[PDB]
């Protein structure tokens, strides 16, 4: 009385930011969001429900995760219980390729891999559109990870239409990279979903933020018909700059930024002054992502060996949607 | 046929930023401000009405202004020379206590001095109201440095009703202290009065800006008349991260922070953290004002030189309005 299933899933990093939910409880957002998924890193997860378990079980990098560290793995896995009915408790298993809670999109991964294996596991025969709508549950930007390359995540109203979907773009997500700019690895001192819902209910700066979304995901769009990459880049940046910009007009105010983040944002700027054309992104924390042209990643990578070290720039290129695994 | 004058102003820090012009012409503000004028730094000025000058010569610290760096004194100039119907070219010699175009409003004390010198020379005989509405036409803080100790510029709806005053706050001033962290002595990217306009005319962030200024400055009016320090420190450290928030919201955005900016920063609630009631804000540049009660301003200068150097750790205590001089 044992089922069992795996799956790999890969990191995305948001170009058109997701920042606050709509409704908590089913996570449903405030805005429409847009990523790439990437090759550099990934989770791998296995789920088992046996009605011999006598607890569930959450283990993360070979490291048994404690009731805090487990919580959100066990709302996800009564969801997905209460989607099948079933009453066993589960073991989870977990490898992140990837620095956890650091703002490098481990979630993301995450909770789509374990929304993988579970699909596997219990039988569920999800479609990717319904199998994005489960991974939605337990982290936002993992219904995103469901898919490779460019993906939307459309906020639609309701439970059944809030959902990503892959953004055909002819091929020009092969043309392009991302070089992370590894500032700290450590793990992040406000989450994602804290920092995000703090926004939400206080920050004066968070209608402008709403008020210029759509906008930015149209201009992107655009941008892909027409391979522009300057105006893609461009787009980006600035969207990432009015997100972060939110958490100073919260109350009481915030910051992701560290110092090697300006640091970084600043070195991009000269980089692209003295001729590299790319742009800067971060999601919810210290680290920077460099949109580059794949012709333009060494020169990149060699101008910030000037100020970083070889274990913090570390490039990553278009990577796959999801991959599941029966066992 | 000659006639000067001169004059001592002290710089102030904002508590309340000033941000942005309804009238560019006559710099009247979108918004009032508040700040505290300083003892540590001020600049010496005096100015020359001569019919025998040949053109208008600034001399800054011993060294002539070239056309671009007297283009605004010019402006000044030819302000009050209306004023008073004089057709004579001057000669500016100003001496600044403080570093130039850094975030520590030398603008202020310099426009404030040639206001007050010029009042002498042309012998215009201003009410310290009248003064402060000169001095408001060279660069807005300037108006406030005419007072000392806590000062409140009203942004009034024209001309005549734009001003500062001194706010009594019976002796508190002389119980608190301001350390600056210098991060950066340089010049500066992006001018306060180019930053501002940027801000004014593209950032989706500005109305919120606009929204909590005056909930923040009647805050910062009850907790003078309760001398209450927490109180006052949390209003204006929030105050100032909402004004630079709204620069990562201008079209192109753009950030006043430098690396150590966010380190002093961070460092600032460290020290409230370990018992140091202390509290941050930032003029427009890189450089970090700690608001501090006296009593505690030796711990916090030990605490901090953890990581800057004595030269990086200037002290300053409430300071006098202008001082003027027939000579
Ligand atoms: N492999 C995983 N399986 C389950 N949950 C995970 C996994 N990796 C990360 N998480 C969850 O994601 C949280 C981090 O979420 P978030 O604050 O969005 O950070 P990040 O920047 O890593 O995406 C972790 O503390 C944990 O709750
Ligand atoms: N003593 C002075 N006399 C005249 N103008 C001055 C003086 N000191 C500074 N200024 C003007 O102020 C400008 C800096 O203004 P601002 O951008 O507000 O910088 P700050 O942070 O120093 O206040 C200088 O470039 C110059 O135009
Ligand atoms: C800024 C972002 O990186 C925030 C991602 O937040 P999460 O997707 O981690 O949050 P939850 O929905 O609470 O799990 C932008 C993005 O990934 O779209
Ligand atoms: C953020 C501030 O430091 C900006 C000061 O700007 P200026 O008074 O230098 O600007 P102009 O009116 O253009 O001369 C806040 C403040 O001093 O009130
Ligand atoms: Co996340
Ligand atoms: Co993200
Ligand atoms: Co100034
Ligand atoms: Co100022």
């Amino acid at each position: 009385a044992m089922l069992s299933g795996k799956a790999r899933a890969h990191t995305n990093i948001a170009l058109i930011k997701y920042w606050g939910k709509a409704n908590e409880e089913y996570i449903l957002p405030m805005n429409s969001s847009l990523s790439l998924t990437l090759d550099a890193f990934y989770t791998e997860t296995t789920v088992t429900f046996d009605a011999h378990y006598s607890e569930d079980v959450f283990i993360l990098n070979g490291i048994l995760q404690n009731e805090k560290q487990t919580k959100k793995v066990k709302e996800f896995l009564n969801l997905v219980r209460q989607q099948a009915d079933c009453t066993w408790f589960a073991k989870v298993e977990s490898q992140n390729f990837v620095p956890t809670a650091a703002g490098l999109a481990s979630s993301a991964s995450g909770l789509a891999a374990l929304a993988g294996a579970c699909n596997v596991a219990l039988g569920l025969n999800l479609s990717a559109k319904d199998l994005s709508r489960l991974a939605r549950r337990g982290s936002g930007s993992a219904c995103r990870s469901i898919f490779g390359g460019f993906a939307q995540w459309n906020k639609g109203h309701s439970d059944e239409t809030s959902f990503a979907e892959n953004i055909p773009a002819n091929n020009w997500e092969n043309e392009l990279a991302m070089l992370f700019i590894l500032i700290n690895d450590g793990e992040k001192d406000v989450s994602s979903r804290d920092g995000m819902k703090r926004t939400v209910e206080t920050s004066s700066f968070y209608q402008g933020w709403l008020d210029n979304v759509e906008k930015d995901l149209s201009q992107v769009h655009e941008a892909i018909k027409t391979k522009d990459f300057p105006r893609l880049g461009e787009i980006i940046e600035a969207n990432g700059l009015r997100m972060h910009g939110t958490t100073l007009g919260a109350v009481p105010p915030f910051t992701y930024w560290s110092p090697g983040s300006l640091q970084a944002m600043a070195l991009v700027r000269q980089a692209r002054a003295k001729g590299i054309p790319c742009y800067f992104t971060m999601d919810a924390g210290p680290n920077v992502k460099v949109l580059v042209e794949k012709k333009n990643l060494e020169a990149l990578k060699t101008f910030l060996s000037e100020h970083f070290s070889k274990e913090q720039l570390v490039p990553a290129f278009a990577g796959p949607g999801i991959e599941l695994f029966e066992t």
